[PDB]
């Protein structure tokens, strides 16, 4: 298991951070970025993202998934093309920096756009009295937060299957708060008293490590 | 009161998009970003984010808040002391690109600096084998939305002031779930049941448009 980073940036220097512990292959023009890259753990590539022979040498083929971004929108697209050339299956994760490229970017074959400008620009406009929201979504998406967003497979076979929320008492029994339940294409959002819970399903909590390991366990 | 924007970036434009009907000053150096500007409904006004006599004319003093977004660490920073020459309470919220720059920015005297390549960096090592958290982290943010996030003020003399998170009983009340409690400097995500709601608090729930409607009765004071 192993995740590929398509260019150097700050967004993408966080990310290997937020990934300790796992190894990692970047690919980026820079040499410059070598020993930045290596301190930071993981192993460097000196290649062109968009260059399909520049991609299996940063072992694309088989990762767990793939992380591009790339200077602009245009140049993005264009690596993602290249991965799909080379791996039809692998996830690839794009970050957009232009509105208009999101679709763009999913048609070429990314399986996600994150786009930086929209959520800032939505934190912006949230912020105008209290940065309380804020404060909530840097927080709960930090690994290194006592408090944090988490996701929890439910396998097969849990003693949850086919269990309704209000049975599976799970903030009570865990101390996690339930936000959302992940489930194929479609996220829930506050899961009603009467959703069913199946093998294969996300649930997306925040509690502390703790409370964590708890759920797991009910799980 | 009104807001500022200084700077023009595909951030501010975003912001724009969610301050609908509230107005909105922008004021930039940069003439050929006004069309786009005004269509996205604010008014523009043309000239340099580190001038004071600028920044006045842009209607900083007295502003609910000021966002600041130029590519420059230096202009940014010297957009926020000519903010405080005029104005030294009004919110100021800073983007910055560079970690390394968080700290100038408060040190400036920016309230809050929100960092784009922070947030996405996360969400990009959280997304490796799936993207319901990115779902999650825009969908809420999203006012136009189905279910989102909101805050909502504990108003002086509130049904609730003194209240515990148990008795309140909120979720099952409203629908709202709630995710924090805003008290001074600090975020209490997910408060104890033994947690005293006071005056001033701000909720942070997520919920339907006629679920927080109800929150808001839930909290409002009981006066003539």
């Amino acid at each position: 298991r192993h995740v590929v980073i398509c260019g150097w940036s700050e967004s993408t220097l966080e990310c290997l951070r937020e990934l300790r512990g796992s190894e990692v292959f970047v690919l980026a023009e820079d040499e410059n970025v070598r020993k930045k890259v290596l301190r930071s753990g993981a192993n460097f590539v000196h290649g062109d993202p968009t260059r399909v022979s520049d991609l299996e040498k940063a072992n694309v083929r088989g990762a767990r998934a793939v992380i591009v971004d790339l200077e602009s929108d245009s140049e993005t697209i264009h690596c993602i093309l290249g991965i799909r050339k080379i791996d039809e299956s692998v996830r690839i994760i794009a970050e957009a920096e232009r509105y208009e490229n999101i679709e763009q970017l999913r048609m070429a074959g990314a399986d996600q756009v994150i786009s930086p400008f929209v959520i800032s620009g939505r934190l912006m406009s949230r912020s105008i009295d209290d940065g309380y929201e804020a404060m909530f979504v840097q927080d709960v998406l930090a690994e290194e937060s006592t408090r944090r967003m988490v996701e929890v497979p439910i396998p097969e076979g849990s003693k949850l299957e086919g269990v309704s929320v209000l049975d599976a008492d799970i903030h009570d029994v865990t101390g996690v708060i339930i936000i959302g339940v992940g489930r194929g294409d479609e996220l829930i959002i506050d899961p009603p008293r009467d959703y069913s819970f199946r093998a294969g399903d996300i649930i997306l909590g925040i509690g502390k490590p703790e409370e964590i390991e708890r759920l797991k366990n009910y799980i």
